[PDB]
Order: C-alpha cells, then sequence, then structure tokens
C-alpha cells in the first residue's frame, strides 16, 4: 500500500544544514515503496544553481538496461528553515524534501510526505556518498524513522550491485 | 489502486452555482475507491453556517449495524469559484470539493484530487437527493468523468438498500 | 507604514489552545496599524459553528456613529496545531490568525502575517473580555511581540470610551 | 497606495509560452508602484537553469549612482501552465510572476498580486528588449491591464536615459 493511515508526520530536520556541502552524488540504499523508481541503481546527483537552490538530476537503471532520468530544481522556500525543501521536477507537481539527518560524508535520510484528509502518502530513502552504507548506520537511521511512525520493514533495500549498475558508470 | 498515473486533471465545474439550493440531504450512489468510506449506506447533509459556506455532516452504517460520522465546514476560497470548494473535516487535512454538475433536486456530480509529483490521488461520488437515480443521469455523469481520465470501471455502487441501510433512518 | 521590511516572524503560539474556552467577547485595547480597521470601539465575537471551528462577529463604530460588521468563519486547518488558525472573512481572501497568548477569562494576544517578497504585512490585536486591560498585562504582551520584531511604538490604542461607544447596545 | 482594496484579479496570461524564447534581457519601461524597485534603469536578465526552470539576474541604478542587484530562480510549479511562474528570490519569500502577454522579440507584459484580505498588493512592468518601446504597443499593454482593474494613471515610467544610466556596461 502507498496509502498509509494517519496524517503526515512532523519530524525533526538537520540542523544547520549546509547544502554546499550537502552536494554531489548520493546512491540508494533503502527507500520506502515508491512509484517513481521504477528501476534499481538509483542516484542522486545535487549540483550548483544559478540563481537561488541547487539542481537535482536522478538517475537509475531500469530492467531493460535502460538509464531514466529527470532533472530538476531545488528551493528552501523558507530560508530560516534550510533543511525543509521543495523540489520541482520535470512534468511533477511541487513535493516537499526535508533532510532529517546528514553527515554531508556518508550517510543521509530524507522524508517527504503530502497529505491526503486523515490519511497520508510518503517517501523515504536512505543515501549514502558510496553504493554501500555500514548496517550500523542503516539500524540507526531506521530507528529515527521508526521513532515517528515509519514502518521499516516495508523499505525496500535498492540494488547496487557493481556488475548490475555497470551500465550507470 | 488509490494513487493513480498522472497529475490531477482540471475539470469543469458547474456554472453559477448556488450553494443555498445544493444544501440538505445528498446518497452516495456511486464512488471511487476511498478510504474515508469504510462502511456503506453513506450520506451527506449540508446545512446551514453562521459565518461563511455551510457546515458539513456525513454519515455510513458498517459492517457491524454502527452509524459512523464526521463533521466538517465547506468554504469556497475564491467567492468568485463558488463551485470549487475546500472541505475541513475533523482530524483531518484540507481537501478539495469541486461540484462539476448538479441540477440541485435530482443528482449531484463531485471531485477531489490532490497532486503527488507526477501521480495523483482522486475521490469522485455520484450523488442523489434520492437513495436512487436513474441509469441514464448514472450515465451521463459517468461520461464526464471518463472524459477527464476517470477509469468509470473503478467505481464502487454504494449500497442504499432500504432494509440494510434500516439503522441509518 | 503597512508594508514593512522583513519576511513575517514565526512566533510561539498558546500551548493546548482550547478554543471552547476563547469564545466570547473580545474587546480590542491596542492594534497594530491596518486597514480593515477604519473606526473604534471594536469587538471580536468568537462563537459556535455547527461544522469544524468557531465563527466571527467582528464590529466597530465609524467616526459618523455608523457600527460597520463583518461576519466570518474560524478554522483550524491543522488540528495537531490549534492556535494556528485560518480566518475566512466574507468578501475576504483567507488570511492567517495565530492566538500566541490567552488565559482566556481576561487577555489575548493575536498576529496575522502575509509575506509580500523580502517586506511583510502585519496585524496583530492586544484583546480583553473587559473594554479595558491592566497595564501589567498590557507591558507583558508587548514585550512578546517586541521579542519577535514588532515595533510596539507603532501600535495605537483603541477608544473604548463607554461615551463614545455608546452605540454597542 | 501599495494595498490597495479588492481580491487579487485572475488575468489571462500567454498561450504557448516559449520560456525560451523569453530568456534574455528586458529592460523597464513602465511599472506599477513597487518598494522592491528603489531606483530606475532596470533590467531583468533571464538566463538558463541547470534543473527546472530559469534565472534571474534584476539589475537597477540608484539615486547615488550604485548599481544594486538580485538573484532569483523562476519555475512553473504547474508545467501545463508555463505562464504562471512563482519567482524565488534571494532573501525573499515566494512571489507570484505571470507573463500575460509577449511577443518574446519586442514587448512583454508581467503581473504580480498576492492576496491581503479584502485587500491586495500588486506588481506589473512593461519591458522591452529595447530601453524604449512604442506608444501603440504601450497604450494596448496600458490596455489590457485596465481591463482587469489597474489605474494605469499610477504607472511610472522608468528612467532608461543612457546618460543617467551609464553605469550599466
Ligand atoms: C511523495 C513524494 C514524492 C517525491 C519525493 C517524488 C520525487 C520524484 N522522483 C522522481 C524521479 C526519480 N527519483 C529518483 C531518485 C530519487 N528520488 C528521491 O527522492 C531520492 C532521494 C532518490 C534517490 C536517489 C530517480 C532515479 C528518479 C527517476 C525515475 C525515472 O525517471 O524512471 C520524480 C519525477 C516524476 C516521476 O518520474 O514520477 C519525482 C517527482 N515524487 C513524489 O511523489
Ligand atoms: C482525496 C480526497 C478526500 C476527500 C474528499 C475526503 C473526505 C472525507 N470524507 C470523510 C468521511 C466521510 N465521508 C463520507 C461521505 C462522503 N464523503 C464525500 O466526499 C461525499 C460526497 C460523501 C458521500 C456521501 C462519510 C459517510 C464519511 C464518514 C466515514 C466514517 O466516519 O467512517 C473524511 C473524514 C476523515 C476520514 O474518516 O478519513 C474526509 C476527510 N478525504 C480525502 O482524502
Ligand atoms: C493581514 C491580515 C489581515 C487580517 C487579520 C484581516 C482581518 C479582517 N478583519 C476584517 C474586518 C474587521 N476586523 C475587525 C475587528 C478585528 N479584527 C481582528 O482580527 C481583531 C482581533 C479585531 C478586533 C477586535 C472589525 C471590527 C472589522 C470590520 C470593520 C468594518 O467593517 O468597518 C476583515 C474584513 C475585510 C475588510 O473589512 O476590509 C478582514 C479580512 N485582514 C487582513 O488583511
Ligand atoms: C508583490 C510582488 C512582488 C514581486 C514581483 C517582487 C519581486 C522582487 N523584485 C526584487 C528585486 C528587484 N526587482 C528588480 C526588477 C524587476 N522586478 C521585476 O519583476 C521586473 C519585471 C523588474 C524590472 C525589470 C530589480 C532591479 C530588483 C533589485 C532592486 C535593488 O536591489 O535595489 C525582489 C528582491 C527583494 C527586494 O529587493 O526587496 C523581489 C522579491 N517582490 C514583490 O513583493
Amino acid at each position: 500500500m502507498f496509502i498509509k493511515p494517519g496524517r503526515c508526520p512532523k519530524p525533526a530536520v538537520q540542523e544547520d544544514f549546509d547544502a554546499a556541502r550537502y552536494l554531489g552524488v548520493w546512491y540508494d540504499i533503502q527507500r520506502l515503496p515508491n512509484k517513481f523508481q521504477k528501476g534499481e541503481c538509483a542516484t542522486a546527483t545535487y549540483s550548483l544553481s544559478p540563481g537561488v537552490g541547487f539542481s537535482v538530476f536522478n538517475r537509475e537503471r531500469l530492467a531493460n538496461g535502460t538509464i531514466k532520468s529527470v532533472i530538476g530544481s531545488a528551493i528552501a522556500e523558507d530560508p530560516c528553515e534550510p533543511a525543509k525543501l521543495q523540489f520541482f521536477h520535470e512534468n511533477a507537481a511541487p513535493v516537499p524534501y526535508w533532510v532529517l539527518s546528514t553527515d554531508y560524508d556518508n550517510y543521509a535520510l530524507v522524508y517527504s510526505c503530502i497529505n491526503l484528509g486523515a490519511s497520508h502518502a510518503a517517501a523515504a530513502s536512505i543515501v549514502s556518498r558510496q553504493p554501500t552504507l555500514p548496517e550500523e548506520t542503516i539500524k540507526k537511521l531506521q530507528g529515527t524513522m521508526s521513532s515517528f511512525g515509519v514502518g521499516v520493514d516495508t523499505l525496500l533495500t535498492t540494488n547496487q550491485d557493481a556488475a548490475y549498475c555497470s551500465a550507470m558508470n
């Protein structure tokens, strides 16, 4: 199920979020079941933007070996709340993007929730600067999610095997 | 599935919508699969409000014979667009309510869609001032929906049988 | 003036706000300069609503003795933040209404800010269950506003002299 | 003044708007009174963005010869309405930006309105690819604004005299 009961949670975000250090490539390690990622080998590339915010380039290897991509823009509409962002993708409506925790150098936890009456629809990914994350960090970012309701048993481990994700090199 | 592909449509609404005549009791005849209606015998009661807009009282007979109810408030945030309303229910986030077509005296078609990136989540009900609607009107309000994408084959015919909905009298 | 430099602040609101004990009649003691109050002797009557939230009745005397009034509906769009309400006045667009402090029985502090780029337009009023309030309360509620950037030297003391306000039976 | 009575209009926008042909340098010819332009010789440079939308560079001369500038990002939040854009300027909150008419090669009409209860605050500018525009074009774009309530007698002609604007290499 993608519509989970209950309204959107209001989890804590990363304090003094430095977007400049958050830039670069991030590998999807574990993700909540979503409908936008239709393949595996997912990567998020955050690069510089001429105006405000940063740019977004997302890539995945579909099962047919085809690499699908989406471009987008990221802005924190409240500059005093830099970790709560709004992501504007192509052919898409504005979606929320909240950095809950990151070291900028190894791990990152991201959350998106849109309210639907008394139900909600959420997106979550555990990302790494490498195609793998230590199990300790995964178990700790999984506890941050369990703390505000997420069934960390619904999490899907994204395939990042070097031989399968070879077209993404 | 409750998350359908594609963004929210922008269908046409009832012209010169008179909310005063739309007040009263409406019976659910056919509805898109939703998560808020967990029973049958659904009824919508729109009554007067002391300030702006009108009040909302929704009732259904659950399978245990229990009548569940929800109260709410309805406001058209744009007075020059009176058919595009916002419904504020209890323990719920603000949801959209658009009257697409009504005679005020027999039939009414309602639509709610919230965007979720490149996907959407929608609610739809064909309502009648009586527990039944003629099949001609159902087939015509079903064509208005087919015209903007709705799979009118996903529609659920709400049970309004007099003997089963007897606790709602 | 009315459009002041700087984005809107996000002040703290009253905790465990009870809109039921907030119901009744509030008299304007002091107000930030605004464009909707074109008179004095102002009163805000918060009443009950059949649906969600409370009803609004705002009354004031103009310099020509005429009593002008407005009706509106008040709704907390997030039930988990019931002190951050939205006010839907007649012939008017949705405007914010935040109860920052209230003892329900004597005083209340209210703030409204809409963002206008790098500037803002704000409304704030100190209210009482009586046509007067003690200087100690006025001075502490002024210190709360001062903490978030409000020039308390721009505030205007509303006229609540029973002789001037005699048309308010 | 700046806060004018009445809610915001919903004017018509340019059809099949091409943001690519809209890119480049636009000079301010005439403008509605606003609080962000504190000088003259104004220019808006619309450039390319690595993600969604275009970049913004707004430049003006102050009475003291200093050239003040702002950077921002422009995004059409609804891809099916690309002429209704949102502008995210630096140190500023999201503000609306609507291209109502443009031939891309000579003229453009732009409007912004945020609602302030039963009042409103609006921004509008007539732009040219040259520091001047023909009276026939100015007069037709004034008639478009006049159709939706804009007092064209409040408009201000921006100074684009090459001698005064000499600091703009
Ligand atoms: C409910 C919230 C919600 C979010 C957050 C969201 C994001 C989002 N991700 C997308 C694609 C994508 N998103 C990713 C990857 C990621 N995306 C991430 O949020 C992160 C951190 C990764 C992980 C690396 C990839 C690889 C694509 C491209 C998929 C494709 O083109 O097939 C798109 C493009 C539209 C689409 O193809 O469906 C959107 C809007 N959509 C939503 O509905
Ligand atoms: C995606 C949009 C969307 C809408 C529109 C929506 C409406 C909505 N309908 C509700 C209940 C209800 N709604 C109805 C009935 C109706 N409801 C109607 O929209 C109409 C026209 C009928 C038909 C008569 C009933 C009977 C209940 C009470 C269900 C219960 O309490 O068990 C509630 C209360 C919260 C809940 O119990 O889930 C909401 C928010 N929720 C959404 O997520
Ligand atoms: C930027 C935010 C903002 C707010 C909050 C706002 C409220 C607001 N107050 C109004 C009327 C009014 N408002 C009040 C009274 C009050 N108002 C209060 O919120 C309180 C506490 C009092 C004081 C007791 C009165 C008396 C009127 C009617 C004035 C008249 O009709 O002459 C109206 C009706 C529109 C109008 O008459 O112009 C609005 C929208 N307007 C805005 O632009
Ligand atoms: C209510 C709506 C609204 C809008 C649209 C708006 C735009 C806007 N224009 C700005 C700067 C600016 N705006 C412009 C120029 C232009 N601006 C234009 O949209 C166009 C067409 C020109 C003219 C060519 C310039 C030159 C500056 C910088 C002024 C300076 O720094 O002194 C800023 C930065 C904040 C500031 O410097 O105060 C904003 C938010 N602000 C608002 O409040």
